[PDB]
């Protein structure tokens, strides 16, 4: 199969039945184990590049591809049975993945290969493959005595149970509060109308996000915001505090047994940040540079509160409490740049946004997008596109667009890698495949689907991952697509969001759905000018969370709540409510990427450096810079370190000048 057609390069099945998913799962695991069994028994002196490295690499490709037909349906299939089977498949496959990574016999063979092998006779990416594989083995303790490995296991198995419990608690929580309409003042009728009513003249308000935020952002009754904030930040307090008290010390022990000083050092080693000290300095210096901006905003908010308390006689306490931050930050947006989102959206018909988004990217990256006519999909609402390189006709890959909310479908925005763009056994390249999964407002009444600006920003964000997935071309599957450092994966996505704050780009993405008139120059200037409203406190709040995250993985004997309170008053200027335990509701800690929360802010600094220093310098639609970004930042996927690719693109080490200049510092 050629690199100049898509024909036959994508045969992923999206209509598998629950029994077919079960069968394929059982067959994948067994057949794949046999390959590791075969590599794990090769005589150490007989280990070679073809019978070892090439064997492990070939199996990684075939395995990852079969695995996606099995673990993806749980996120998009409309059939409840199919979804459950996929979830089950993902559980068996995930346990199998752990098993294989714990194969001491296989580790031995790769360690010996790297020795007896002349690393200078093989491609740089294959050297990286070996080094990274051996490194992952050491990180799993495969070089340690059997006694120590067993200890690490009994601890990791207990840390998984703890994280699953921490999360289960928060998810199964159904705490509720009852308020009279008087107590929910200022809240929209659309909000109140959707609330359940009790046998009293009261409305039920849960603690789930859809209820919590509009109440913290719009409720003009201070005491209501107060009770919500108290109840919301006390969820699972006992249970999860108890879990954290066991979990963090466990993370410390495991790190020690592995040879690291702290769990943080363990996590950060695989990131571009590299170490605990580097992250601490990153966050510490940022909050210092941001301090003055936080003092002004905090001051501005204070003048708004004191003033409003007099115009309603609520009483003033001279301070910004936790249950006041969102509220006054919203008031700020309405006074600085009154941007009516429900009005603006009318200028963003999904049809127009989609066409615009794709047009921009085709021109910027030298690509051509063509929709697949009668494409095999998991839902009639999904469209499939084939991606060719404008110049050569080369088919880089395909991407699916799943844009509307649907029962059973993943409810958050994301980009899934379905097929890696790596080499196949005969040297031919596997076509990359990605699925963009978002949930944009569907067409209501006679009006088409209309996107708010933040949704247009999400569309671009996710499409940034799609392009990373599709343009990434490596020799090995493990370095393909978005397999870059965790604190680097959000670089491609956040850099592309800059385009939705670009006047000229916005013109290409909007047209009033009715008469089709463009957005007024006056409104455009206002929209882009409001990009940084409240950036001070917002960023400081992100730094607070980032510090808590590092702290809980640098220590152990630490009280999560007090640590959070400490940074809240020291960095944010808004005290943490006495009696609450935000960290115990911090889903990021347990499951996920603990010790890496700073990653998002870390990535913004870099994306901002590239956008300003390169695209702004040369013109953000300049094809030359566009191609360099694709070739130097996207194309290599994870086959090169993040900082090296940044250097390659910038032609100097990255720095935060741009990130600070934008913020206005
Ligand atoms: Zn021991
Ligand atoms: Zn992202």
């Amino acid at each position: 199969m050629s690199s100049y057609t898509a024909a036959g390069r994508n045969v992923l099945r999206w209509d598998l039945s629950p029994e077919q998913i079960k069968t394929r799962t059982e067959q994948l695991i067994a057949q794949t184990k046999q390959v590791y069994d075969t590599v794990g028994t090769i005589a150490l002196k007989e280990v070679t590049y073809e019978n070892c490295l090439q064997v492990l690499a070939d199996i990684e490709v075939t395995y990852i591809v079969e695995r996606t037909m099995l673990d993806f349906p749980q996120h998009v299939s409309s059939d409840r049975e199919v979804r459950a089977a996929s979830t089950e498949a993902d559980k068996k496959l995930s346990r199998f993945d752990i098993e294989m990574s714990m194969r001491e016999d296989v580790f031995q063979r790769i360690v010996h290969l790297q020795e007896t092998c002349d690393l200078e006779k093989i491609k740089p990416e294959a050297r990286r493959y070996l080094e990274k594989s051996i490194k992952m083995g050491k990180r799993n303790g495969l070089h340690l005595s059997e006694h120590i490995r067993n200890e690490i296991k009994s601890m990791k198995k207990r840390m998984s149970e703890l994280c699953i419990d921490f999360n289960k608690n928060l998810n199964e929580d159904d705490t509720s509060l009852v308020f009279s309409k008087a107590e929910l003042g200022a809240l929209p009728d659309d909000f109140i109308d959707s609330l359940e009513k009790t046998d009293e003249d009261k409305y039920k308000v849960t603690l789930k996000y859809p209820h919590y935020f509009p109440v913290m952002k719009k409720c003009c009754v201070p005491e209501t915001r107060r009770k919500m904030e108290m109840a919301f930040h006390t969820r699972c307090k006992q249970e999860n505090t108890a879990i954290l008290q066991q979990l963090l010390p466990l993370r410390a022990q495991v790190a020690k047994l592995l040879g690291y000083n702290t769990h943080a050092d363990f996590v950060l080693e695989l990131n571009t940040a590299k170490s605990t000290s580097r992250v601490a300095a990153f966050l510490d210096d940022l909050s210092q540079k941001l301090k003055p901006l936080g003092e002004a905003e905090r001051e501005f908010i204070l003048s708004l509160k004191k003033k409003e308390c007099e115009e309603r006689g609520f009483e003033y306490d001279g301070k910004i409490n936790a249950w006041d931050l969102h509220y006054y930050m919203t008031q700020t947006e309405e006074l600085k740049y009154s941007v009516d989102q429900e009005s603006l959206k009318e200028y963003f018909p999904i049809e127009v946004v989609t066409e615009g988004l794709l047009s921009i990217y085709q021109e910027l990256l030298g690509l051509s997008f063509e929709q697949v006519p009668d494409a095999h999909v998991w839902n009639k609402s999904v469209s499939l596109y084939t991606v060719k390189d404008k110049a050569t006709g080369e088919v880089l890959g395909q991407f699916y667009l799943d844009l509307y909310p649907r029962e059973g479908k993943y409810n958050h925005a994301a980009c899934f890698g379905l097929q890696p763009g790596c080499l196949l056994p005969d040297g031919s390249r596997m076509m990359s495949v990605a699925a963009l999964v978002v949930n944009f407002s569907q067409p209501v009444a006679g009006r088409p689907s209309l996107l708010r600006h933040d949704e247009v920003r999400t569309y671009f964000h996710e499409f940034g991952h799609v392009m990373h997935q599709i343009c990434a071309q490596t020799d090995f599957a493990r370095f393909s697509g978005t397999n870059v450092e965790t604190d680097f994966v959000e670089v491609p996505s956040q850099m592309l969001e800059n385009w939705v704050w670009d006047v000229d780009s916005l013109r290409k993405l909007s047209k009033h759905y009715k008469d089709g008139h463009p957005i007024t120059d006056e409104l455009l200037e206002k929209l882009v000018a409001s990009r940084l409203v409240n950036t001070g406190l917002l960023t400081l709040r992100q730094i607070v969370l980032s510090k808590v995250d590092q702290s809980l993985h640098t220590n152990a004997t630490l009280d999560a709540a007090s640590e959070y309170a400490k940074y809240c008053t020291e960095i944010l200027g808004v005290a943490a409510t006495p009696g609450t335990n935000m960290p115990a509701t911090f889903g990021h800690l347990a499951g996920g990427y603990d010790g890496q929360y700073y990653g998002y802010l870390w990535s913004e600094v870099f994306s901002m450096d590239m956008f300003h220093s390169c695209f702004k310098k040369e013109g953000i639609m300049n094809p030359e810079v566009g191609m360099k970004y694709r070739n130097l930042i996207l194309k290599p996927g994870g086959s090169l370190d993040g900082m090296d690719m940044l250097q390659n693109f910038l032609q100097r080490e990255p720095n935060q000048k741009a990130f600070l200049m934008s913020r206005g510092l």
